[PDB]
């Protein structure tokens, strides 16, 4: 299935297939975010789905 | 007067008695300030009025 967030797949280890945590700096007056960190790469600037 | 945007006041010269400029940054997704500059002291970190 593609939900609302994003692709859904379960491998054999039952997690979901690939998981991604958008790093938040807490400075302003709001919630900054100053990267992502992916499965595949793993703390990146851009978008982890350009990787 | 003091109004919606703060105090008001006009000296001998006819300008607004304490004007200052929040410095955006474009970069994210949204307009993140990246300080303040005041007639008084001029590139702050701090907001204007604490000076
Ligand atoms: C998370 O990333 C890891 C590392 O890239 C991957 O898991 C490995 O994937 C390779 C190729 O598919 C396998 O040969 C390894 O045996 C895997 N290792 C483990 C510990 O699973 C995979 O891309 C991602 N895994 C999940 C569950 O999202
Ligand atoms: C903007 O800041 C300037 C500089 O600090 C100030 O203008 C001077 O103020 C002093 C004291 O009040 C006077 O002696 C000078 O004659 C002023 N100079 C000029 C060019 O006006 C003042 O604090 C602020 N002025 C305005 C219009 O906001």
């Amino acid at each position: 299935h593609t939900g609302v967030t994003g692709p859904i797949q379960f491998d054999s280890d039952r997690n979901r297939v690939n998981p991604a945590y958008e790093v938040l700096n807490l400075e302003g007056t709001a919630p900054r975010t100053v990267g992502y960190w992916s499965n595949h790469s793993g703390l990146s600037v851009v978008h982890p789905e350009t990787l």
